[PDB]
């Protein structure tokens, strides 16, 4: 039950689905066109900041330029978060845990090393607790913007409070909306949840170049490879 797996083949979702769920079958032969291997990710409810945190710094080992930008972004987003509200003693342990991610990429790390940080429980739900508070953060600096996604009668800021920010409250769209502009990254998003064999590609934002592709299914966000 790793936080983040190895890089496996596809044909270890068929084991995920009932031999009787045959449009799910039908979506997993689609994705072998499409895709070469997955990484699973613990179904813990963190899945979606877990595989994009992974899958993200994984893509940085091979763009020097990228990697700086986002370094630069992540160094200024914790004075951002702190001059919005956020109480810095709080969350400083968190944002030195990611800051040292990023260093540990910007290090030339292998993968391998890199994967050894992920599956460490507490490094690991330090770099969730922080992109978990990023989002909440870009959520609640837009809140005009994000008011109409929210059902209910909630603020957004109450949404955020009980939706995005706890550990294990699953992502869906808001999440990641937010999260994309708020680090300026770009991420497709799979989704096995579509008409037939189709799993319907979502990109955040629309009409950006993603470097890291996912996979969502109902309390799942696995990472995807072409």
């Amino acid at each position: 039950n790793p936080l983040v797996s190895e890089r496996l083949e596809l044909s270890v979702l068929y084991k995920e689905y009932a031999e009787d769920d045959n449009i799910y079958q039908q979506k997993i032969k689609d994705l072998h066109k499409k895709y070469s291997y997955i990484r699973k990710t613990r179904p813990d409810g963190n899945c979606f900041y877990r595989a994009f945190g992974f899958s993200h710094l994984e893509a940085l080992l091979d763009d020097s330029k990228e990697l700086q930008r986002f370094k630069a972004v992540s160094a200024k987003s914790k004075e951002d978060l702190v001059s919005q509200g956020f109480t810095e003693f709080t969350i400083e342990d968190f944002h030195n845990t990611f800051m040292d991610l990023i260093e540990q990429v910007e290090k030339q790390t292998s993968v391998a090393d890199l994967l050894a940080s992920f599956n460490d429980q507490s490094t690991s739900d330090y770099l969730v607790v922080y992109l978990r508070l990023l989002t909440s953060g870009y959520l609640q600096r837009e809140s005009k913007f994000f008011e109409h996604f929210i059902e209910g009668g909630r603020t957004v800021k109450e949404f955020c409070q009980q939706e995005v920010e706890p550990m294990c409250k699953e992502s869906d769209h808001i999440h990641i909306i937010a999260l994309a502009q708020a680090l300026s990254v770009s991420i497709q998003v799979e989704y096995m949840d579509g008409e037939g064999g189709t799993t319907n590609p979502h990109i955040f934002p629309e009409g950006s170049e993603p470097k890291v592709y996912l996979l969502y299914r109902p309390g799942h966000y696995d990472i995807l490879y072409k």
